């Protein structure tokens, strides 16, 4: 049981030695597609790439290249689109995703700004009357409403397809407190966030894979479908204990590279995991 893997790790001081033997684990596949030189401009971060066997498309005939990678997790029945902070010439194209998709919610875990460096451009719009055309991709995204609470925003949005007059409600996720340093002290308002992310209907199967980001989209991003996936094996199998943390990481680790960048942000996994489980029995 992780309960008591956790102690051992913790009492020990183990979790810089468990998180290397994770790097060292870790699959290694190639990423062709990211480093053409035509794609430079698409990447955030020259060492954050999507392996091309996972890699989203985008079906423009020109470059169908963004930074996203998709998470399936077979026996939890769950994907994840995985994706960088969009860039300045990049909004058009994280629209058109979700779009081409059918994904229902978009889940942030960054603020815009951080550590006085912008870790992400403002691709939705702060005021209802103010929408935003994107004349590359040919979409139109207006805010309907805006939930400003304690810990997270929740945004409704309408997305229009500006070639074919259709439109589709997305929910923006907006985890606001994770802070500029290290990870959160307690994961209650992180489970809160998740929970509520999952009430949306946003992980369903009914729609397309939820897009989660932080600014590379391995970190932040990593310990949230990794406790989500986690949470729900743990209500799919008949021992619920045989659910190991670090494999699921494994797993997900084939689909793209580097989720988890820290021991801290593995630690913070295991506490989201275990409090979450307890709040169950
Ligand atoms: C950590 C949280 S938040 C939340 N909200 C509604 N239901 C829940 N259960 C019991 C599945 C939870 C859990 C386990």
């Amino acid at each position: 049981e992780m309960e008591k893997e956790f102690e051992q790790i913790d009492k020990s001081g183990s979790w810089a030695a468990i998180y290397q033997d994770i790097r060292h684990e870790a699959s290694d596949f190639p990423s062709r597609v990211a480093k053409l030189p035509k794609n430079k401009n698409r990447n955030r971060y020259r060492d954050v790439s999507p392996f091309d066997h996972s890699r989203i498309k985008l079906h423009q005939e020109d470059n169908d290249y963004i930074n996203a990678s998709l998470i399936k997790m077979e026996e939890a029945q769950r994907s994840y689109i995985l994706t960088q902070g969009p860039l300045p010439n990049t909004v058009g194209h994280f629209w058109e995703m979700v779009w081409e998709q059918k994904s229902r919610g978009v889940v942030m875990l960054n603020r815009v700004m951080e550590k006085g460096s912008l870790k992400c451009a403002q691709y939705w719009p702060q005021k209802e009357e103010k929408e935003m055309i994107f004349e590359d991709t040919n979409l139109k995204l207006t805010l309907i409403s805006e939930d400003i609470k304690s810990y997270y925003t929740v945004r409704q949005l309408e997305l229009e397809n500006l070639t074919t007059q259709e439109t589709r409600e997305i929910l923006h996720f907006h985890y606001t407190t994770w802070p500029d340093f290290g990870v959160p002290e307690s994961p209650a308002s992180f489970l809160n966030f998740l929970f509520k992310v999952r009430e949306s209907g946003s992980l369903s199967p009914e729609h397309g894979p939820v897009v989660v980001h932080c600014s590379a989209g391995i970190g932040r991003s990593g310990t949230f479908c990794l406790a989500d996936t986690c949470l729900l094996l743990m209500d799919k199998r008949k021992d619920p204990s045989s659910v190991d943390i670090k494999k699921v990481l494994l797993e997900m680790r084939k689909f793209r590279m580097g989720l988890i960048q820290t021991a801290d942000q593995l630690r913070f996994s295991y506490l989201a995991v275990i409090e979450g489980a307890k709040f169950i029995m």
